[PDB]
């Protein structure tokens, strides 16, 4: 269990490239950056499938045809390597994240997903 509050200040960096709008548009966190996709609702929500978003990759997309949806677990192992995890989830050898990024710390991972559950529950 992460603290929300830990979590809010490391999302900055997350900021770069995705945004957390709600669905009446209200910016609750993020500026305007379009590269990654809209956080909001995240949780829970089947991998690749916001429909929104248009730059998701085949490993992405795959990986939620094969049942991924977003939870704590699968999260944290995610954001530390994309692509090492996209390739054990779905046993492609071919896939490969669009995300670059990593999150080098795993206390980061977890406080980062507390203010996900916060922010970004969509009723
Ligand atoms: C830009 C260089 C990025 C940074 C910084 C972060 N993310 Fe990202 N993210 C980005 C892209 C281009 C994508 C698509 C990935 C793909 O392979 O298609 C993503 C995706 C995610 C997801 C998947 C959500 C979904 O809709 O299925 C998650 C959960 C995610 N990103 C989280 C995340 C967090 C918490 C970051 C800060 C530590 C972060 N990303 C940074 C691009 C970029």
């Amino acid at each position: 269990e992460g603290d929300p509050e830990a979590g809010a200040k490391a999302f900055n960096q997350c900021q770069t490239c995705h945004v957390i709008v709600d669905d009446s548009g209200t910016t609750i966190a993020g500026r305007n950056a379009k590269t990654g996709p809209n956080l909001y609702g995240v949780v829970g929500r089947t991998a690749g499938t916001q429909a929104d978003f248009k730059g998701y990759g085949e490993g992405m997309k795959e990986a939620g045809a094969k049942g991924l949806a977003w939870d704590e677990e699968h999260f944290v192992q995610y954001v530390q390597d994309p692509t090492k995890f996209l390739k054990e989830y779905t046993g492609d050898a071919k896939a490969k994240g669009k995300m670059t990024f990593k999150l080098k710390k795993e206390a980061d991972a977890h406080n980062i997903w507390a203010y996900l559950q916060q922010v970004a529950v969509r009723p």
